[PDB]
């Protein structure tokens, strides 16, 4: 059975933290709120779920966590808006792929719903965390970690399910888009079909520091993720790619990689691809994109724009692609970006409230 | 630079904890001994390395080391003699290995001496704690994680190494090789030994047990090459298409992780010089060519753990296989583990030995 939110203990803190005040820097998730949510498991299933002040984790040195990556995680975020209302984007989906994280890691089953109101108790606690400017928001970042104190390889019989939050600023400082230009080399993989390259898991992505700084190396700003001999576009980073173009039998079409399980399943992602087909001004697909078929298609001036999308960007501009030695310019700056503004103006309205919507839970 | 074990804190423990015996057989690292080694790394560089009483991490909840894995780790044996002198196996290959994982993750740089000589002071302490009963030893596992208090992926401004020792203590195993499954890929991190490689592994043992198998036999490519057994480097000894006589492993290419015990038997097997020894890539297809023609001698697994572990069947493609390794002998397999145990508890001088 799982842990009910009715059980919720409530232990607020002695020593308030000083926030940081509209104005000041919010480096992205170096800032932390007053309180967390903790959540043991062990032989005899679920402990109470428990919002504590925020603390430091006491673990064993032979947690199962730290030595063989049974770790998993989240992120989301909750927007405030004029009024002081706080709201939660889509987060059932959040709670949807962290359950299928969790079963892939063999950690414990939990209630979904359940879990969702314990987070939306631990933000109304830490309520006046969530800024309030113009593109800020705050971050949730739920994890389940395996927290068997020993050294086999195997199923945990002990778990930790925690929840920390950190007030972010807004991505694009200013209200202007700025691109991120690309380093594409084969040599360098993220996931392979029959991994676990689908899954939020921790283990994807310590490996992914040591490409980042030879990307930044070689002037660029983030990664462009290639698979396969045909060389499949990806990911862009931690983001999902989009490519809008006019495709090769002529239609106007945006398109992004199928879920074949190299592609994590983004929550904006998705959200891009149901905003866009409600419009039914393009068409809307999930195809495989490759390297050729952009430099074919940007030889022939097909491609308008290229972007990722992800809960920390939004939607994030491409303008160069580093490939095979050769500079790649992506026009999608000089397109406005008329389809990037568009989906990050409509976002905005629904996440701060400005246009109700189902997929804002509120807080 | 790097921490010096010339700095090195001792802080003894007050009040042991309780030893175990053959009273009760041990499962694979559930004991552990009374200190621990700990070294903190920040910005300005290494701190005094410390042998402290066996207690618990402090981290933050946002340490790097639990949400994108900046965790590594190594393992290796300790093994005491009946004169009472324990001795080490081949830890500067353990010592490389771990620099290379630290390497990979943007972890911090180390001198890998001055660690070796932090373990055996370590050792030195818990020497009690290390069994002489046969086929028993103290496993070493040293961790180097990332510690920074960011939810940003990148390389850690601070971070913290431990080393924790377990006192620990031929049946054939069965094997599933589902191509379904890839433990690692090139261009990957699979000849790391890093705790991302591991996780992803339990479910896949799980659907290995419910089919009937034991472990799990890693294919790669379109041409389902045989990588590792479970977390062990696997071997081929028989007569190759040639028509000569070899024991076969495959090469470092990416997917392979390094074994200590995978190059000592490459070592022991060449200094023989009684049959071909190579480093090539082994397939499905040869092998079921090679099981037809009975040419198959021994199929075997290798690792710190299970030291020489043999196979005698294999679920391929819903297809029993069966690997006649008991049935012949399996006498490369006894041959290794004799000479494995001669130099390990010290009944013949080696220099692979490191003494502690
Ligand atoms: C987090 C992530 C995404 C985007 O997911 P969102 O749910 O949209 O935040 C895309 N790709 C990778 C590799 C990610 O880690
Ligand atoms: C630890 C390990 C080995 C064996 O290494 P040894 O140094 O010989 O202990 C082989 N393969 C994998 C996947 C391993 O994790």
């Amino acid at each position: 059975s799982s842990f009910k939110a009715a059980d919720l203990q409530l232990e607020m803190t002695q020593k308030p933290h000083k926030k940081p005040g509209p104005g000041e820097p919010l480096v992205f998730g170096k800032t932390f709120t007053d309180h967390m949510l903790m959540v043991e498991w062990n032989d005899k299933g679920w402990g109470q779920p428990r919002i504590q002040p925020f603390q430091n984790l006491t673990l064993h040195p032979a947690s199962s966590s730290l030595h063989y990556s049974l770790q998993l995680f989240e992120g989301m975020k909750a927007f405030k808006g004029k009024d002081q209302q706080v709201r939660l984007f889509r987060p059932w989906l959040n709670m949807d792929r962290m359950l299928r994280s969790a079963m892939r890691l063999c950690l414990p089953s939990f209630d979904k719903l359940e879990l969702l109101e314990c987070i939306r108790r631990l933000i109304e606690v830490d309520k006046d965390w969530v800024p309030d400017a113009a593109g800020t928001s705050l971050y949730v970042r739920p994890v389940l970690i395996g927290n068997e104190p020993s050294l086999g390889v195997s199923q945990p019989r002990r778990a930790l399910l925690f929840v920390i939050l950190c007030p972010v600023g807004a991505y694009f400082p200013g209200g202007s888009v700025t691109p991120v230009s690309l380093l594409a080399d084969p040599a360098f993989i993220r996931a392979w079909v029959g991994g676990v390259g689908n899954y939020k898991l921790g283990g994807n992505y310590g490996p992914t520091v040591l490409v980042q700084q030879e990307a930044l190396k070689r002037g660029c700003e983030q990664v462009l993720w290639l698979y396969g001999p045909d060389h499949q576009l990806t990911e862009v980073g931690t983001m999902n790619i989009f490519v809008y173009w006019t495709h090769e039998d002529g239609v106007l079409e945006l398109v992004t990689p199928p879920l074949n399980g190299v592609i994590l399943p983004g929550v904006v992602r998705q959200s891009l691809l149901d905003m866009a087909q409600t419009w039914g001004e393009f068409r809307v697909v999930e195809r495989t994109i490759t390297m050729k078929q952009l430099l074919r298609a940007l030889e022939e001036g097909r491609v308008r724009e290229v972007f990722g999308s992800g809960t920390a960007a939004q939607v994030c501009p491409v303008h160069r692609i580093l490939y095979k030695d050769r500079n790649l310019h992506i026009p999608t700056m000089e397109n406005g970006p008329e389809l990037i503004l568009r989906f990050q103006k409509e976002l905005k309205e629904i996440q701060y409230g400005i246009r109700a919507h189902e997929w804002m839970f509120p807080v």
